[PDB]
């Protein structure tokens, strides 16, 4: 609410500077948010009991508990009470990355797959990871959008073009990279003409996998931004397709409020329900 740390602050306003205030007028109810990554600790205080184990395909058993602390960390941006975006959004598990961090395409296209086949009501997915060009990873995320689920890919941080990662590179996908709280792009983030909007990146607090916090900086913090915010436009309109949701995301952003965009459509996420054009629409 008040005190709110500063990603969340930022997408709720138009312009700079931050007010220290998130306002919201949904928070996710009734919606569920896949998160694709290294797991998430279910039992963390953030989720007051809205997280809970969707598979493992790391060491394929039924506990998607977090031995890292990124799934965590992913989830609390888009769920945790204090830290989220949708404060009462359902979270679901799909761990395809170790307690390193590392996974395989094919573990990876598993935990796609299986949020395609076992999403229920209005759905997200978040995919907070990427790595060299593979057209089978592609292909399933491609697939798990056609059948119905939105899915928010982080850019990379390679400070080079996302569309040499996978799955960042899949058109239908929204392909987020990563600003700080001065308006610059991170000096970290990807950039082009794959990546749909920017949001916040650098310096983000949120849930650790030991039951505390941590904060840290990447693309793969701006995601859940979008992905939380996904889960209002979800909440608002239960029904959106991801073209639909695509365009909305695209539409309600700030725009031309970037600095070193390089060659990257200047677009900030924007939680709330109006229109961005709203200078010269
Ligand atoms: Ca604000
Ligand atoms: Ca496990
Ligand atoms: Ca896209």
């Amino acid at each position: 609410q008040s005190n709110a740390i500063w990603g969340l602050d930022r997408i709720d306003q138009r312009n700079l500077p931050l007010d220290r205030n998130y306002n919201a007028n949904f928070d996710g109810f009734g919606v569920t948010a896949y998160v694709i990554d290294t797991g998430v600790n279910n039992n963390h205080e953030e989720f007051g009991g809205r997280s809970v184990s969707g598979y493992d395909f790391v060491d394929n058993d039924a506990d998607s508990s977090d031995c890292n602390g990124h799934g965590t960390h992913v989830a609390g941006t888009i769920g945790g009470s204090q830290y989220g975006v949708a404060k009462n959004v359902n979270i679901v598990g799909v761990r395809v990355l170790s307690c390193s961090g590392s996974g395989t395409t094919s573990g990876v296209i598993s935990g796609v797959d299986w949020v395609a086949q076992n999403a229920s009501g209005p759905s997200v997915a978040n995919m907070s990871l990427g790595g060299g060009q593979s057209t089978a990873l592609d292909s399933a995320v491609q697939g798990a959008i056609q059948s119905g689920v939105s899915f928010m890919l982080a850019a990379g941080n390679s400070n080079a073009d996302a569309c040499n990662t996978s799955p960042a590179r899949v058109p239908s996908g929204v392909t987020v990279g990563s600003t700080t709280s001065s308006d610059s792009r991170s000096s970290f983030s990807n950039w082009g003409s794959c990546v749909d909007l920017f949001a916040p990146g650098s310096q983000i607090k949120s849930a650790w996998y030991d039951g505390g916090y941590k904060t840290i900086s990447g693309t793969s913090m701006a995601t859940p931004h979008v992905a939380g915010v996904a889960a209002l436009y979800l909440q608002e309109n239960n029904g959106l397709t991801p073209l639909q949701l695509t365009g909305l995301l695209n539409s309600r952003a700030s725009e031309n409020k970037v600095s070193d965009t390089r060659g990257t459509t200047n677009k900030l996420l924007y939680s709330l329900a109006d229109s961005g054009c709203e200078p010269d629409c």
